[PDB]
């Protein structure tokens, strides 16, 4: 398991425009394109992602080559974190992609939102990291997501992604 496999789980593939769970248009491997309620914009935000005119369909490749983007700026963006930083430094590496993940979903500002939770993870107190980490609207909202996630931080392990 790594992150790659882990998040393609959590937010699937596909190849037409599509809404996600906060009805915002996205594609391929839960790649955000905009949050304007307007298709056109969409399809716009995504020729210029995509480098050319794509009708909102695009390949696999395609596909790929925008999620091995938004890893990377998902880290990068960890790392340049004053907040994020020091906690991913502390962790191992599963529970790393843990953080990662749920900057891949929420984004920086979100997850740097975690004051409480992020200090207990710094503290190596996982219990109870792990219940307030579920003491939020992420939680409620997402909840089969969350908790695998919460479960990977609270163990360590892959168990959650079996
Ligand atoms: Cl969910």
């Amino acid at each position: 398991m790594n992150i790659f496999e882990m998040l393609r789980i959590d937010e699937g593939l596909r190849l037409k425009i599509y809404k996600d769970t906060e009805g915002y248009y996205t594609i391929g491997i839960g790649h955000l394109l905009t949050k304007s309620p307007s298709l056109n914009a969409a399809k716009s935000e995504l020729d210029k992602a995509i480098g050319r005119n794509t009708n909102g369909v695009i390949t696999k490749d395609e596909a790929e080559k925008l999620f091995n983007q938004d890893v990377d700026a998902a880290v990068r963006g960890i790392l340049r974190n004053a907040k994020l930083k020091p906690v991913y430094d502390s962790l191992d590496a599963v529970r790393r992609a843990a953080l990662i993940n749920m900057v891949f979903q929420m984004g920086v500002t979100g997850v740097a939102g975690f004051t409480n939770s992020l200090r207990m993870l710094q503290q190596k107190r996982w219990d109870e990291a792990a219940v307030n980490l579920a003491k939020s609207r992420w939680y409620n909202q997402t909840p089969n997501r969350a908790k695998r996630v919460i479960t990977t931080f609270r163990t360590g392990t892959w168990d959650a992604y079996k």
